[PDB]
């Protein structure tokens, strides 16, 4: 691991938002004009944010036969994100979330696993990047990645919504091969209960535990110190989703650019502040200069 | 209208079809292992089943920028289905359905209208077919079709999943220009609540009212009589989705082939029994010989 470059491993996924009046009762149908498409998936959100910040990124994801000359493939190619490590299924569609949201803002999500079925027949390559960041995807494959990369590339891990799938054993084992561990508060609360861990137990295993708290900021724990990172004010909150992935993008981009962990947290906080300003996880990702400028005022 | 042919008016669509044990509640997520899109849309489904039964069909639908030279178009053309009257949008996508089936084969659907927004800009052509079958779609365009066709071509009407879009007044007016009216048990209930109609009110306006009841069969009401149509066993029920439209394809094909209303119902029922054996509304559409062979095994 040597090049100014981060590998993101895990979901590259299409999200489709369906705004409805009311969800259908049994034996009924609803009709809607259209669904809005968004480029998502935790790994691809992070990879695209890293690239936007001027750090080369590569993606390792299982995509499907619709990926494939369509919108998502060309959009990534256009941003110069390395997608040479993608696995292309002939049998299944690209993972995607179909998100149906009513007028009172209640939501029902159908996630298509689809091409992600292929991870269990795959094994990770040697990585040549400074950091291998492991996001939602297939936990067994993600553990293979962490075990292969650790002690060679820096490992970043953010189990996210996959958390419930990890056994205590398996979660322990991946954390033992992790350098940066990121979790939101609910995730951290969940994992700690599983593992019977307190903060000090994590720090016996990882170099930095980062717990994000949305609008209340974040905190970085190291063997040495606790670093409190403020929330950075957005222009106006539209879609609070994608704040997660983009904080990770900022943090890891800053780390590869050679800044200390405090400033990495600050850049993370400032990156996320741009992302909440629009619908979609990738639609308002900032440049490095814009991040540094926003941080400069607050 | 005099060609031994049927016009099908209404949606052509791509369908995702899912099996769940129970329908998800508000504020909940479900993972689907695997999904595939199927050729769908009520009007297209009927037009394909009709052709498969050996009756010429034509299709009128609004399709999207994902149609000209795509897999669906080439498939319909390969079928010798007249698609010359289709409207291709330049900016809207082909309509799409997400269909969920629970363990008791209840279904819910979500339907993206897309190119069907264009119906408000269009008017029907003259029809030269024996039957014009209106299968879902836009209420105002459908009323134009029925008013256009009525007393010239036989009008069959099956508002289907789009029924909620009909005001009482528009639904009433289309029925007054309808010869054959087809509804699900669910649709018939809602329709009758909306209209405040009993069976005989329908029969003052239409020649035949066909109410299907899934695995309980169906009933044909005319001014003269009530004809009970049994459910005809299928071999292993996989997907109920295509049952409704393939019943209309069988019923209307048999009608054009000159058989009486009872036999039309029996043919609809046996056609549907084949379609429910595979996922996708058009996957296991049967030939006329297969359907008849199955029918005579009954009775
Ligand atoms: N409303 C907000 N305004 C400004 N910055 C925010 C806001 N919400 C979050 N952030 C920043 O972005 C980071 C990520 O928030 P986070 O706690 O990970 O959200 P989350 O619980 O993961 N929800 P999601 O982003 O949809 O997965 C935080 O550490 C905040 O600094
Ligand atoms: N399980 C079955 N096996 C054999 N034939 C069936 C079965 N279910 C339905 N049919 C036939 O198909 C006809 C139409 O059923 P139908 O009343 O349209 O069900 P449905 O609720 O509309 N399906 P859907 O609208 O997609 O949820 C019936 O009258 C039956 O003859
Ligand atoms: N249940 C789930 N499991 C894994 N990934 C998901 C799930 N729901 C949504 N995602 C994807 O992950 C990203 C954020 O977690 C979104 O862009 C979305 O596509
Ligand atoms: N709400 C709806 N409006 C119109 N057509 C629908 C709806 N839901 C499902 N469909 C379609 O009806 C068919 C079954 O009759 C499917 O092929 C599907 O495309
Ligand atoms: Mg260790
Ligand atoms: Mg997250
Ligand atoms: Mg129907
Ligand atoms: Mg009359």
């Amino acid at each position: 691991g040597k090049m100014e470059k981060i590998t993101c491993v895990g979901h590259t996924a299409l999200d489709y938002i369906f705004n409805v009046e009311k969800f259908p009762e049994p034996n009924t149908s609803i009709q809607i004009p259209s669904a809005r498409k968004y480029y998502g998936g935790a790994a691809a959100n992070t990879a695209v944010g890293i690239k936007k910040l001027g750090v080369n990124s590569e993606l390792l994801s299982c995509v499907g036969y619709d990926f494939k000359n369509s919108g998502y493939e060309r959009y990534l190619k256009n941003l110069d994100i390395n997608i040479s490590k993608l696995y292309y299924s002939e049998e299944e569609e690209t993972p995607k979330a179909w998100i149906f949201t009513d007028k009172d803002n209640n939501q029902i999500t159908f996630f298509l696993w689809g091409a992600a079925k292929h991870y269990k027949e795959l094994n990770p390559p040697n990585f040549n990047t400074e950091i291998v960041h492991i996001a939602t995807g297939d936990p067994e494959f993600n553990l293979k990645c962490a075990k292969k990369a650790y002690g060679n590339n820096l490992v970043s891990f953010d189990p996210g919504q996959d958390l419930p799938q990890y056994s205590k054993e398996m979660l322990l084992e991946i954390i033992e091969h992790t350098n940066f561990l990121f979790m939101n508060k609910h995730e951290f609360e969940r994992a700690s209960n599983l593992l019977n861990f307190e903060i000090d137990d994590y720090l016996e295993r990882v170099d930095a535990l980062i717990v994000t708290k949305g609008s209340k900021g974040s905190v970085i724990y190291t063997k040495d110190k606790k670093i409190e990172i403020p929330c950075i004010k957005a222009g106006k909150v539209i879609d609070p989703t994608g704040a997660g992935d983009s904080y990770r993008a900022g943090f890891l981009s800053a780390y590869v650019k050679g800044y200390d962990l405090e400033k990495c947290g600050l850049i993370g906080a400032a990156t996320a502040s741009f992302v909440v300003e629009a619908k979609g996880c990738q639609t308002n990702l900032p440049t490095w200069d814009k991040v540094v400028e926003r941080l400069e005022k607050h």
